[PDB]
């Protein structure tokens, strides 16, 4: 019957509050803990409603609950009538969205890096749908998988989450009128990172991608999107077309998927990951 | 308030369970079978009696509470009538005691690295000391330092730490605990940062620990000259005087660690981020 509480960090022991970034989950800001002398991120409100108030602190609290290797480590809760906020360790190298697309800052991403990450994204996912009651992330996109220093995966925006008891690219077809969600992300999620390419980037309009998916269309599979050279090429393609399925049930578990990825992950000798991170700027 | 309730391992679940190190208990590596990662299991050494049942819960209590970015990760408990073990993280690259003593295996441990590490520490117990109440580790020594994959600090064995509310080495106590304090963590700390720098076990020389306590309490300390801490150290003035304030004898003479930190942050900032990064994959 072991417990730990969650710490309340007073504003003002938050020094140098920087913005980052603003989103549908809230405001981002990087900033300082003036006693712990550590680089902090906050995901604040930033006019005060008291529902905004709630979805902050329930956050929170799965973010507390959820406490893994591969998952952003809360550090605590930033609670005032002036400001209102979750506290997190700063992740210096943002995201999987960046590295992927920020072309021209990585030239080149090697692939042991590539199949480390998506192997830290479902043994993040796996640890959430292993939890008593389970936990389903329900908004997993490249721009919340967040990278610490050495690129090491911290899954973030715990905002849709639910206990089992923006974009629609990640978005499984049944969802647009379940634990099958989170796979189908994850399969989005895989292509992008071995094709480095936006799915479907020749359709303007989301309509056209939610009526397309709807239909059992999928970000495309060939040479052009996914070269010949991608190491455990046929293996991957299986593994993104089980996990996108038109059908939930013929989607695998993130443990299935996770006893497939095993053998391929052991192809990559140590320092090739290392390597990887030295070359990225 | 936000609570967060510590996982219950059942011991079947903890796969490929093999054998580490031995010690005052038992450290073994396994796989859970269920999250398919690596971890480690602190566990009594294979009869068991209800009052270390209540010591390995105390830790794991202790290792919960104190979660931090340069504390070992506890991911669960494993308690049942068969078994007792502190499940954590597995720690890929040991302790730091190997590190500087493992000579063939690491002829070179960059400065940017000793560095970082010992920043790591500072920034691992400042946390402690600034909880409330304030947790003292109280046993902080270079085998409990472990290092992760990219030989980041996390904090070890709380086995001896307190609330401010049989055994081994006595190289990393302050002579007032000797007989039957905030400023205990700060003396160790100040013996790992020569030990650091050195690469020289502390007290090298003399053969028996009772001699090494009787010297301790005379006001001897590890040798600060040459030999022990060359002259190409980099910052080696400023070190040498955050060490001989860490271990003074008047304990109220000891720094926090703050002032310890405030003292570091300029230091730690001359070294550029790739010295880093070559550092660990110069010891793969
Ligand atoms: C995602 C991004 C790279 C656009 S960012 O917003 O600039 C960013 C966000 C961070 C974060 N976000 C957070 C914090 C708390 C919670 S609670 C649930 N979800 C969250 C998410 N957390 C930690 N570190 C972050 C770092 C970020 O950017 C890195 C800085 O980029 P740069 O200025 O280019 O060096
Ligand atoms: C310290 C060492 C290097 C001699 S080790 O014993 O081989 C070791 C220890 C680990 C650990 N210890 C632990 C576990 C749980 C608790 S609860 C409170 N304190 C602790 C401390 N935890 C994590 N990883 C460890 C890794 C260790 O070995 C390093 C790798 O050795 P090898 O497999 O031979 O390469
Ligand atoms: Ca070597």
């Amino acid at each position: 019957a072991i417990c730990s509480a969650l710490p309340t960090i007073p504003y003002h022991k938050l020094a140098d509050l920087r913005y980052l970034s603003r989103g549908a989950s809230g405001t981002v800001s990087s900033a300082r803990h003036a006693d712990w002398r550590v680089q902090v991120a906050v995901k604040h409100l930033h006019p005060l409603l008291d529902s905004e108030r709630k979805d902050v602190l329930r956050e929170a609290e799965i973010l507390h609950k959820a406490r893994f290797s591969y998952i952003l480590p809360i550090l605590g809760i930033c609670n005032e009538p002036e400001f209102l906020g979750i506290v997190t360790e700063y992740m210096p190298n943002g995201s999987l969205n960046e590295l992927l697309h920020r072309k021209t800052e990585y030239p080149d991403v090697a692939w042991p890096l590539r199949f480390r990450i998506l192997h830290e994204i479902a043994l993040g996912v796996n640890y959430l749908h292993n939890m008593t009651p389970p936990l389903l992330h329900h908004d997993l996109k490249t721009q919340n998988i967040l990278l610490d220093n050495e690129f090491h995966v911290k899954i973030a925006d715990f905002g849709l989450s639910k206990w089992r008891m923006g974009t629609i690219i990640y978005m499984p077809p049944e969802n647009y009128e379940s634990i099958k969600h989170d796979i189908y992300s994850y399969a989005v999620i895989t292509w992008e990172v071995l094709s480095r390419k936006q799915p479907f980037e020749d359709v303007t309009n989301p309509l056209q991608i939610m009526y397309s998916v709807s239909q059992g269309h999928r970000p495309v599979i060939n040479e052009e999107s996914l070269p010949y050279d991608i190491p455990h090429r046929a293996r991957m393609i299986s593994l993104i077309e089980s996990g996108w399925a038109q059908n939930p049930d013929e989607r695998p578990s993130f443990l299935k998927c996770l006893i497939e990825l095993e053998p391929v992950l052991r192809t990559f000798e140590e320092i090739t990951f290392l390597e990887a991170v030295i070359q990225l700027k």
